[PDB]
């Protein structure tokens, strides 16, 4: 047997890391698997879609990094979707815990005393209404969570506080913190939607004279191999990859093996995993 | 067109950055990349050659992590070897500079009065004979540069100067800075085989207490995107990735497009990458 995933592409670690546990849950199943990427494409998603058409792949597990409209998953081979946007049941999806988590971490922060906050990784002026109302993203229910615990506390989340350096990338956790100290932010704690950010925004702290966590409290978003080796080490949101990977993996292998049930949704547990990054 | 990529696993950095330089290459050529790993198969790579004849793909670049007998590069599809072992002119290959690097960056070392240095990513019980003989192999001729470097300076190298952490990943590297620091030794400087292995030694040394650079001066090789992000940032080898990626996929579809010159070793550049982990 063999399963294909389809991913962006590698330039942040969670790629390699959601990839290697799907070859390794795919080896339980004795099923190789092989990968293709759909980043270098415009419109890259639907071409790699129709490339799977072509290869030799029995079913698919595809990441997708962006909305898609209520055809694209209407697709002839088996399919599993992974990532944070909505399938509308037109197949089985994987996802993870992305509102609770975030309130739970927010929650956390602001019961140990850090009352002010940045979040990196999202574009306020998107604005409030269209973060409280989102069904799907990465971003939006991210940022939904952190504004929850906000609202919880009795408090505004404010727009100003977040901080998008573009992408979520390493490069983008520098910008984001540039833009953070530009305007002359320095909060008691930063909030990054993932682990690439995180440790970009852990050096662009250093570089810039700020201590974490003596000055600002760190945390990421994977639990991705690179945060237990970051200076600080770095306390980060763990979404249980295994398991996701698990969830993604049972669902495709069954889907090609003839399981005929309704679409199924899945969404996975998650532990704050506390490092050197914060002082909680 | 598809080109297609063999390689171990994504566990460590690097295979993400020459994976994604690849794609990228191979997009400026109006070709797709697939990706198969055969990390987690007994006879990996042997198994992956073989599936490679049931692939779509037109032709393969197959980044190899040990050393094969002077048959499985005897293939029926174009075929170009990527790595650090002898392919005997069976076909194209591309290599890094291991040995000149390695000696250059050693001297620059000893020059700069850092006559102790320790090597991260290799078992000195191999034996002397075994380095300075080697004709293939990462570990091999990295080594081997280092030891003529310490030749030029009229030292002998010591075998129980290098540490071991088994593998090539950041978990050894923490593994060889615990084997390095328990057996007493403190040295002027560590260069480690790759940046996998030097980023957990930053991060262990720093938990041990041990400065970087003002104790030890800490060198990588590969100068992958997470080096620039460590804390310090590291000094590295840069063995000039994008030729190297450049080259792979131009002979590849070189010879899917019927070139038919005798088999080519390429050997990319270098540069000595200096950031915060060392004061050369």
């Amino acid at each position: 047997g063999l399963l294909g995933l389809a991913i962006f592409d590698f330039s942040q670690p969670f790629a390699s890391y959601l990839a290697d546990q799907i070859i390794v849950c795919a080896r339980e199943h004795h099923y190789g698997v092989i990968i293709n990427t759909y980043g270098q494409n415009e419109h890259g998603l639907a071409r790699a879609m129709r490339q799977a058409n072509n290869l030799a792949a029995d079913g698919w597990i595809v990441f997708a990094d962006h909305a898609m409209g209520q055809k694209m998953l209407d697709q002839s081979y088996p399919l599993v979707l992974t990532g944070d946007w909505d399938a509308y049941g037109k197949v089985d999806q994987v996802t993870m815990p992305n509102v609770e988590a975030m309130r739970y971490t927010t929650n956390r922060l602001l019961d140990s005393g850090y009352r002010s906050i940045a979040l990196f990784g999202a574009d306020g002026s998107l604005g409030a209404r269209h973060y409280r109302q989102a069904t799907e993203g990465t971003q939006e229910l991210r940022v939904q969570g952190y504004m929850q615990a906000y609202e919880e506390h009795g408090i505004e989340a404010r727009m100003d506080m977040l901080f998008s350096g573009g992408l979520l990338t390493s490069d983008s956790g520098v910008r984001a913190t540039n833009l953070m100290m530009d305007q002359g932010v320095r909060p008691d704690a930063i909030i990054c939607l993932n682990d690439a950010m995180a440790l970009g925004a852990l050096h662009q702290l250093q570089v810039r004279g700020i201590r974490v966590p003596d000055d600002v409290q760190v945390v990421g978003f994977d639990n991705v191999p690179e945060a237990t080796y970051a200076n600080p080490s770095l306390t980060t949101i763990d979404p249980h990859i295994d398991s996701y990977a698990r969830h993604a993996v049972d669902m495709l292998i069954e889907r090609i093996q003839g399981y005929d049930g309704a679409k199924r949704v899945y969404t996975s547990d998650f532990t704050l995993v506390e490092r050197s990054s914060t002082s909680l």
